[PDB]
DNA sequence: TTACAAC
DNA sequence: TACAAC
């Protein structure tokens, strides 16, 4: 079962759109998180899915060069973004009732480079004193290392299409469809693993 | 062969022991560093192993509870500490070489839970005021994730034991830390997942 | 209503 | 340089 396959650790693939790289200073504008599920045979796949759009906190960093390359106009009348605290509250309310029903200890970030998004919603977690955070402070599963190992490459993209994934390069990819990518991308290696005998660690010997 | 396995990426095994966890505020202690090397028949393994003891930067914060869990006297005169720009130059000049003579393009850093390592040696190397640093600003190779793969294990101990490896000091963690991540990416080569047309040869 | 683990 | 986690 899925709380076998990591220890308890139950992992949310999570993707962020920010207005820069300081998690400190620069505003967190949108966030996607998807929860993991593993069937009967083991297998693991997307299950659920939340995205929303983030005001940027009180007094916070906006940069204009973090703005264009993600075309987010923080003041879009039309964006219907929600507080970092409406936003994470509702996110870790699902992720806990994941961790209860599939019998996990805790949650764990699956992300891109995933430092970057582990230290903005913690960030952001702890401006909005939000308690009962699940997941853990300082370990994540970073797809870019798993794809080094399983497929050569650390550029999501890239990485993807190594995969067989559908991945269109020229196109912008907001928190949504990045954390989506990304969620199937590690299916996929997770997944490719088992297949080939490297789980369970018995299977080899079977 | 090595730099085929991750694109021109020279993979470089970091262990630091420091006096707190925030990377901009605490002093660095202690750094090692192994890098590594493929055979013929592309299995990788341990090249060579760097050691240096820090002196805290001016002014640097020392948690009581750090030099408690790690041991560390800062004051004692005959640990061989040198500055974080010395311990740092050599580092990035072994790497340099390494990156150069393997026909790599850049290295990255291999740790367990890889963020803490890899913020401790970019806020030594800003501090120090270090150009060419050869290592990528924000990629790693997490250790804990790819044992979380390969093992069903994150915690650096039950990952080396669950390894078939013994694990019972920055040089120690390491050496385990780099035999493990050989393990682990030998034991997909050896399963066929490596390369990819693998799958599809004799 | 810890400690634990990257210290 | 730009690049890639923005």
């Amino acid at each position: 079962g899925l709380c076998d396959r990591f220890r308890g650790f139950y992992p949310v693939v999570i993707d962020v759109e920010t207005a820069g790289f300081n998690a400190k200073t620069d505003a967190l504008l949108e966030i996607a998180a998807i929860t993991l599920k593993m069937d009967e045979q083991g297998w693991l796949m997307p299950d659920t899915t939340l995205h929303f759009h983030v005001e940027p906190f009180v007094g916070a960093n906006l940069q204009p060069e973090a703005l264009a390359f993600n075309g987010i106009d923080p003041n879009d009348p039309d964006r219907g973004a929600v507080s970092e605290y409406e936003a994470l509250h509702e996110i870790f309310k699902v992720v806990r009732k994941g961790i209860k029903a599939s019998g996990c200890n805790r949650a764990i970030m699956v992300a891109h480079n995933a430092n970057f998004d582990h230290s903005f919603m913690m960030a952001a977690a702890e401006r909005a004193s939000l308690k009962r955070n699940p997941f853990h402070p300082f370990a994540t599963f970073d797809t870019a290392a798993l794809a080094g190992l399983a497929l050569g490459q650390t550029v999501l993209s890239k990485a993807c299409q190594t995969a067989g994934m559908d991945f269109d390069s020229t196109q912008a990819h907001s928190a949504l469809y990045d954390t989506e990518r990304t969620a199937v991308l590690f299916c996929e290696i997770v997944n490719r693993w088992k297949r080939l005998g490297g789980w369970p660690l018995s299977a080899a010997e079977e």
